[PDB]
């Protein structure tokens, strides 16, 4: 402290060391958009081709839900049993659990369940994965020539690119969009009755002829003596071409005219699945979703991947061009450009405020060295704690440009003051001044970490968001007061100019700031004033409570956000067709939507990625989804040219004009979180009941909540409602007669209409599948059932209509389970200005109006909200107590802390003022902001209260005289700090361009807060101080003429 | 945890060399104190159900969640969950000239779900308009329809 | 704490139980750990007072 | 039974396709033998948790 | 060798190529630390250069 005054070089060395650590930690520090925030979930997925909802729910789903146990830290189980044969069991774990352990343990209980599965599922694959819906990129591959189909392209994807990109530095998970080439063999029902054959015979034919064989070796061990030759018996090799599959022999006819497979079926290299069709502006396309590697450079993973893709550009086939429908990268690059712009802008402002106020170039340079240094270092402390440059942490730093700016200003000011007041040369001046502010500053460090640390401890995904802020800011601050104590006092004692005693430079110069008088008169005005306002304090205690009450009202009205919705350069629109619809209808709708975007939005849109089959609801021809890419924002000027009005005019288009519901929206900021003002209700069956009764209970609760539009709003299920299905009752009696095997009946019906993955081959070097399914025109409408024949042991064919009863009924196409038992998921939010928690209470009281065997429970968003929500009071209680205790220590008082803690309202009010006059919302940013403001306001209170006491004691001055003196000397720096600040933050508040959502959320609260805080504080702080001090002691007193200095 | 995974990683090298009755009965790899943490009991005060009635409610309503709770290693049930218990008569089998094997292949063939497919499925024919779920053979839900097994 | 989690899970299952099904508690190392260490607390506080 | 090209095209490189994104991996090297044996070695950045 | 045939080092010679490619930066950082360290202890810029 006093130490580094006489050691400017040791100070420089600590500076330089921290700077080098900064630049070093800055070069090699990750960049991601946001940090890891979702409470880890592993996904088990199994595809059971052909299976209906109940078949996967009962054969795979429940057998795995029953063998999942003994895995550490299980929060809940959620299960999709989809009628496209797919099962998705999503195990979401307690937050911050080892993803690695969760995945492996889950999978090791799964491999224990593996033999208890059907063999179709066992061979199709059950996969355990770590769930992130946040793909760094979706890279598109298209074909302009018109040459290639979806699967053609897809195959090229899988066999030329998919894994060369998967090399590039920064790439973790690689995923392909579409389906790879399989041996697609399409049976003909006529040409199968012709030569008297069923699927089973096709099947064993294909297994037998297309395989490897456990061979042997010449000259093997043990040998015979004198041996000399050793080589490998090459046995049966699998079939390379489609032709060679045509050649496979099903049966020989009696006269020798033989039957090769080609005759009974159409044969082709085809897709392994044809559920989803991917169009890129109508153009044939497949895709690849690349993930940023588990903690690496987003922007350099992007630069490397795009550079790598182009090395493959000279070896890409005809008319094959690459495209980028979804790109986190330019939005993050631009986020960062604006954080660097802001911090350096704020800093420049500080130079203008500091010069055009102290007019000493060497005084002006000091903070210019002071916070860059705190900057670099702050980076280094976060580097050490394992963090990255994402949005939350960088705005975590901007959010505290002010405490840093303040820290420097406080000191330089106080020194310049000591010289202008006392005439001391600079060295002795900096010791007098550090001697003055040192203890206070350690105090500010203890009150600032007393407010900023309780906000590091929240639980669930909210706590994560906060932890980033807590540590960024506590570290900027910690290193800030450290710099404040080591270097800058050395920089004041070492490059600061001596001021002639009582200089003040009134007039003394023509071409620059007659201002000094203009400042001076006024600062006397300020104190001329203040004593009068002390002279009858009464009114202000009224005014104060007025304001305090107001602060509350204005506050209770502020709406309760989570984060601002950002125009990401990218938004999407999804399509839901009526029940049971076909690939063709949905595909029509996607085509229309695309035309609308590319035309009636020709100034804006750049790309549509129409995807048929994948929709928001779940899987099925039924659903459709479109990724809509916009041009770069320097080509989208106006208000009606940006995502807000674009999405609004797109749903405008598609609502009023269709037979199907097609909605458009922009993605949320953090790609997986709560809708803030709502919930996610799962209605559960705990007693022994079937789907009928549970859905009935669901409808009952659906109506019971439509009866409260005053609390609850748009209470809906998130799934597919019962569609009609087609039951084929096999009368085993009839087929028990005809000499057919029930096996062959089931499995021919199967391999016909659902299909059969049967065997494996080797295409051009890469192993791929062999599928056998009926051709198109012989398996579409229930009539085609007839065209299909099963052969008995006695040689006689049988039509299906000979033993197949058939009807229509309903069935559920999507069977959900919650924690092992049948459930139906109810989404919902609360009516406008009603609490989410209230809606939750009314929900529990409504679902309590349901039959026994119907129970309820909470998940995800409303899960973390029902456990962690009583923390907000307790942590700021710890905060209040810890700060009060800290000040009590810094002074030597159980009462004086009150005149400074009382300043806190004075700052909150303007931010609320500001929220409302800017129509913004109480989101996270506003709140970290709240604190920041409270922070400076309190710091200033602390320095005023200190100087007051310091006079009162260590000069003998009296209460009023000394509070006057105090406030007097602290007027100029508050004003300097506040100007540089309000002027640094200013650009945030009025700025559009990517991440303006954030910048505005921040800026508003701060600027308003700063305004009402300084302009209030400079009149209330002496009153707090003066009033509170009159309840202590009982005498000795008001007071002066005292005494030692000893 | 690491040990569990390594031991179980050698168990995956023994898994195919075990019988299919064992593999389907389930092999379990666990971490667990050799002592009982607690014994939770359920009864019925009236007698309104026998032992196995209850035991079934225990194994089919509760046990799956006690055994998922984080921190629970081994759960051991005193008793058993309901199965379709079918008690052959050796005489009544010698009569119609039948062995257990016929019971087995019968029950295997008659009682199963079936991969059926979709009307108007993927890939479809042009001009299509119907898409819905073919339901085939379903599992035998009740106790009677088990007698009717042919 | 495993015991607290289990009391919670069982309390979730309480309302969809059939006619007259009561849980009963034959064996628990748990209440002893609490009451034993609690008697060590009663002692700390008393001793302070002495 | 399979020969080297058969294991390297059916088993080996179907495994190297999934070894992406694993943390603190220095290099990968894989042997494809014609006695049915396939052997992959992942060498990690030094001091990585084994 | 022909266009498209390349080289790399692994195991021992990889670790040796790391030792040498690292050797310069190690002598720059250690020299710089001694210098700051001395500039600090002996409050000077002259003691360090000399
Ligand atoms: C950063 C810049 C801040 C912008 C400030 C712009 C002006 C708005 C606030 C000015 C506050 C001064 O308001 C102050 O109020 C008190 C009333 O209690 C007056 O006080 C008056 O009444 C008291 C006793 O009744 C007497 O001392 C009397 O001599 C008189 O001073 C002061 O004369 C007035 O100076």
């Amino acid at each position: 402290p006093n130490f580094f005054i006489d050691r400017p070089i040791f100070a420089w060395v600590i500076a330089i060391i921290i700077m080098l650590a900064g630049g070093l930690a800055i070069l090699k520090l990750p960049v991601a958009q946001y940090p890891t925030i979702a409470p880890p979930a592993v996904t088990i997925s199994a595809s059971y081709p052909g299976a209906d909802a109940k078949t996967v729910q009962d054969t795979v789903t429940q057998v795995i839900e029953q063998n999942m146990n003994g895995i550490d830290n299980l929060m809940y189980m959620s299960s999709n049993s989809d009628s496209t044969g797919t099962v998705q069991i999503t195990l979401t774990f307690e937050s911050g659990t080892d993803a690695d352990i969760a995945q492996v343990q889950v999978q090791n209980k799964l491999q224990l369940a593996m033999p208890l599965l059907p063999q179709e599922v066992q061979q199709q694959g059950v996969s355990v994965e770590k769930s992130s819906s946040s793909f760094l990129m979706v890279v598109g591959v298209i074909n302009t020539d018109g040459t290639m189909t979806q699967e053609d392209i897809s195959d090229y994807v899988a066999a030329n690119m998919k894994d060369a990109i998967s090399r590039t530095s920064g790439v973790g998970d690689v995923q392909l969009f579409g389906s790879q080439y399989a041996m697609r063999i399409w049976m003909n029902p006529n040409e199968l009755n012709k030569f008297q054959l069923t699927p089973v015979d096709v099947i064993t034919a294909i297994k037998a002829q297309n395989a490897q064989v456990a061979a042997g070796q010449l000259g093997g061990t043990p040998p015979v003596k004198g041996q000399q030759l050793n080589a490998s018996i090459i046995a049966q090799t699998r079939l390379t071409s489609t032709e060679e599959f045509g050649k496979i022999l099903l049966k020989v006819n009696q006269d020798g005219s033989r039957v090769l497979l080609r005759d009974v079926a159409k044969i082709e290299l085809g897709g392994e699945n044809y559920d989803i069709i991917a169009e890129f502006n109508g153009q044939p396309a497949s895709g690849l979703g690349i993930k940023l590697a588990t903690g690496a450079n987003a922007l350099d993973t992007a630069a490397a991947i795009r550079a790598e893709l182009a090395k493959m550009e000279p070896f890409f086939p005809s008319g094959l061009k690459i495209v980028y429908p979804y790109d986190t990268t330019p939005f993050v690059k631009i986020s960062i450009h604006e954080v660097v712009k802001t911090l350096v802008e704020a800093i420049i402002l500080v130079f203008l405020v500091m010069y055009l106020f102290l007019q000493n170039f060497r005084a002006t340079l000091i903070p210019t060295i002071a916070v860059p240094v705190v900057l670099l270092g702050t980076f280094a402390v976060l580097a050490a704690f394992g963090f990255s440059i994402n949005t939350l942490t960088m705005f975590g730093m901007v959010l505290a440009i002010g405490l840093l700016v303040d820290d420097a200003i406080v000191v330089v000011e106080n020194v310049e003051r000591v010289m202008a007041e006392e005439g001391l040369p600079p060295k002795e001046a900096t010791r007098k001044s550090m001697g003055q502010i040192q203890g206070a500053l350690v105090g500010i460090a203890m009150v600032l970490s007393a407010v900023f640390v309780p906000m590091a401890f929240f639980g669930g995904s909210t706590g994560a968001i906060y932890r980033q802020f807590s540590i960024t800011i506590v570290s900027a601050m910690a290193l800030s007061v450290l710099v404040a104590l080591i270097l800058t006092p050395a920089l004041c004692a070492t490059m600061l100019k001596p001021i002639a005693k009582g200089d003040h430079g009134e007039g003394k110069k023509g071409f620059f700031g007659w201002f000094n008088r203009m400042f001076e008169k006024s600062t006397h005005h300020y104190t001329d004033s203040v004593g009068g306002i002390l002279r009858s304090t009464g009114r202000y205690l009224v005014l104060y409570l007025i304001i305090v009450v107001g602060m509350a009202y204005l506050f209770v009205r502020l709406p309760s956000s989570f984060l601002p919705d950002e125009d990401q350069g990218v938004f999407m629109t999804m399509v839901q067709l009526p029940a049971g619809a076909t690939q063709e209808r949905t595909q029509k709708v996607l085509n229309e939507v695309t035309h609308y975007y590319l035309t009636k939005e020709k100034n804006n849109v750049e790309s549509v990625f129409a995807v048929n089959g994948a929709g928001a609801a779940g899987a099925g021809q039924n659903t459709g989804i479109a990724f809509v890419s916009l041009k770069d924002w320097a080509d989208r000027p106006g208000e009606e040219n940006k995502v807000e009005a674009i999405t609004m005019r797109a749903t405008r288009a598609f609502s009023q004009i269709k037979d199907a519901m097609v909605f458009a929206f922009n993605l949320p900021a953090i790609v997986e979180l709560g809708t803030a003002t709502g919930f996610d209700f799962e209605l559960i069956d705990q007693a022994g009941l079937g789907h009928e009764k549970l859905t009935q209970a669901r409808n009952q609760l659906l109506a019971e909540a439509a009866k409260h539009p005053d609390m609850l709003t748009s209470v809906r299920p998130n799934g597919l409602e019962d569609t009609p299905q087609f039951k084929i009752d096999i009368d085993q009696e009839k087929a028990q007669a005809l000499g057919v095997s029930i096996n062959d009946i089931n499995t021919t019906l199967g391999a016909a209409w659902g299909g059969s993955y049967v065997n494996d081959f080797i295409d051009r070097g890469r192993v791929k599948k062999v599928y056998v399914m009926s051709e198109a025109k012989y398996r579409m409408l229930p009539d085609d059932i007839g065209d299909w024949y099963v052969r008995a042991a006695d040689g006689q064919m049988v039509p299906f209509s000979a033993f197949s009863s058939s009807r229509w009924e309903y069935g559920s196409p999507r069977l959900e389970r919650y924690n092992g038992l049948p459930s139906m998921e109810i989404l919902g939010q609360a009516a406008p200005g009603k609490s989410t928690g209230e809606a939750m209470e009314l929900m529990e009281q409504l679902a309590s109006k349901l039959p026994t065997g119907v129970g309820y429970d909470w998940t995800g968003m409303s899960y973390q909200e029902r456990l962690s929500g009583n923390q907000a009071p307790s942590l700021y209680a710890i905060s209040l107590i810890v700060v009060f205790l800290c000040l009590a220590a810094l002074y030597e008082s159980w009462s004086i802390p009150f005149s400074v803690m009382l300043v806190v309202p004075l700052g909150v009010i303007g931010a609320l003022l500001a929220a409302t006059f800017r129509g913004l919302t109480n989101d996270v940013y506003f709140q970290v902001g709240l604190l920041t403001t409270i922070g400076l306001s309190a710091k200033n209170a602390i320095l005023i209260v200190e100087f007051a006491k310091d006079l009162m004691d260590k000069e003998g001055k009296g209460l009023i005289e000394a509070t006057l003196d105090a406030v007097r000397m602290r007027l100029r720096p508050i004003l300097m700090t506040s100007l540089a600040f309000i002027l640094g933050v200013m650009p945030l508040v009025i700025s559009t361009g990517a991440g303006s959502g954030a910048q505005n959320a921040v800026g508003t609260g701060v600027m308003g807060g700063m305004v009402t805080a300084t302009v209030l504080a400079i009149f209330f702080v002496p009153v707090f101080f003066v009033v509170v001090r009159r309840r202590f002691s009982r005498k000795n007193e008001d007071i002066e003429h005292s005494h030692t200095v000893d």
